[PDB]
Parts: structure tokens; C-alpha cells; sequence
């Protein structure tokens, strides 16, 4: 019985295109105050984010279609969200410590998961 569980998530950022659709691009972000970040707060089953199989809660959006996010103020971000097309290429890394302050009652496992009490 091989578990996944037991195998680190990748930390070095990845490239992920996401299709927008006619919905939108299916997950939330919080952070944004004075350059802590913005980190996926959630993902919707059967959304965007969802269908591409490659971002999680937990992750930091780096950039959106080349322009830098990682100082963004949430309303910046939304707003490049919104404006970036139907063909969303997100630059992410996982980063469930950082993520970890912003969710009540949140901490990390031993294996790297984010786990909420």
C-alpha cells in the first residue's frame, strides 16, 4: 500500500494554465496585506483550478500571465484574475507553513498536508 500521503509535496514553483470557460476560474485566495502574499484559500470541485489538476490549497500565486503578484494586495490580484483572459497561466508554489497563519486552527503535518483541528 503505496500512499501518497507519505510522499512530500513538490515546494519549487510550477507553471499551471487554467481555462476560465464560461464560469470563473474556481478558487478563492486570501493574504495580500503589506506583501505577505497570495496563497489559494480553497478550490471548487469541478471548477477551473480543479480540472487542471495542479494547484491546491496552500499554494502561492506568484504571477498571473507574467505580471509579479507576489507583493499584491488582494483587490490587485482579484483584479488581474478577472482581467487575465480566457487562458489563465499561473506560476505557484506550495507553501503550507505561510499558508498555515491565515487559517484558524490550521497547522502542517509531518508530511507536509495542511491539517484543520
Amino acid at each position: 500500500p503505496e500512499f501518497l500521503g507519505e510522499e512530500d509535496i513538490p515546494r519549487e514553483p510550477r507553471r499551471i494554465v487554467i481555462h476560465r470557460g464560461s464560469t470563473g476560474l474556481g478558487f478563492n485566495i486570501v493574504g495580500g496585506e503589506d506583501g505577505e502574499g497570495i496563497f489559494i484559500s480553497f478550490i471548487l470541485a469541478g471548477g477551473p483550478a480543479d480540472l487542471s489538476g495542479e494547484l491546491r490549497k496552500g499554494d502561492q500565486i506568484l504571477s498571473v500571465n507574467g505580471v509579479d503578484l507576489r507583493n499584491a494586495s488582494h483587490e490587485q490580484a482579484a483584479i488581474a484574475l478577472k482581467n487575465a483572459g480566457q487562458t489563465v497561466t499561473i506560476i505557484a508554489q506550495y507553501k503550507p507553513e505561510e499558508y498555515s497563519r491565515f487559517e484558524a486552527n490550521s497547522r502542517v503535518d509531518s508530511s507536509g498536508r495542511i491539517v484543520t483541528d
